[PDB]
């Protein structure tokens, strides 16, 4: 079941323009408040030649503060969990796809993901490691049959305050029939920091009615 402090173990396999890498880590969060903290480590292919921010939204909508009367697609999917697939199109022609499965083991959540990135310009801000943080965002969640579609414009903040724009589209798929919500939005705030070789992420997400 689900408790007010849930742990996660993370593993990602990925590549960006031919550079293979793997990341492992741990998280804790309150899924009813929509808050989580993650500690991540590059275990293969480090150091990464690209800004970490292009990966950070891959690292679980169970951690969303949902109103009491709104159907919670992600919490309903437990214990079996859910999976998602995402495309990410940047304004400079770079593109990425990511996918993840969210399941449970004896300690809490198991988060397994892959990432594939392509055509990030060599002199662009991602390959120059100029990313600082994503802007807070508002993602439109649209039910279609038994799955959810997510659409969010994302803005990567660079050093100096310039933004790099991207369009994120996601399909969320529970393993079973759940009660579908209405069309709604999820507001996110994802913040990145570091402690030595450890990447730290914090997310707060809140579902809201239109």
């Amino acid at each position: 079941v689900l408790k007010e402090n849930m742990k996660t173990t993370y593993h990602m396999d990925g590549s960006v323009d031919g550079h293979y890498f793997e990341i492992e880590g741990e998280g804790t969060g309150n899924p009813f408040k929509g808050e989580q903290e993650l500690k991540l480590r590059v275990t293969k292919g480090g150091p990464l030649p690209f800004a970490f921010d292009i990966l950070s939204p891959t690292f679980n909508r169970v951690f969303t503060d949902y109103p009491e009367d709104m159907p919670d697609y992600f919490k309903q999917s437990l214990p079996e969990g859910y999976s998602w697939e995402r495309t990410m199109m940047y304004e400079d022609g770079a593109s990425a796809t990511a996918s993840a499965r969210i399941s449970l083991d004896k300690n809490g959540f198991v988060h397994k993901s892959t990432f594939h990135g392509e055509n990030f310009p060599a002199n662009g801000p991602v390959m120059k490691k100029k990313g600082v943080d994503w802007e807070p965002s508002s993602e439109t969640i649209t039910p279609e049959d038994g799955i959810l579609k997510g659409d969010v414009e994302m803005f990567l903040v660079l050093e100096g305050g310039q933004r790099l724009k991207a369009l994120f589209q996601t399909t969320y798929k529970a393993n079973k029939v759940v009660k579908m919500p209405p069309r709604h939005k999820i507001e996110h705030r994802l913040v990145r920091s570091e402690d030595g070789e450890t990447i730290q992420l914090q997310e707060h997400a809140v579902a809201k009615y239109f």
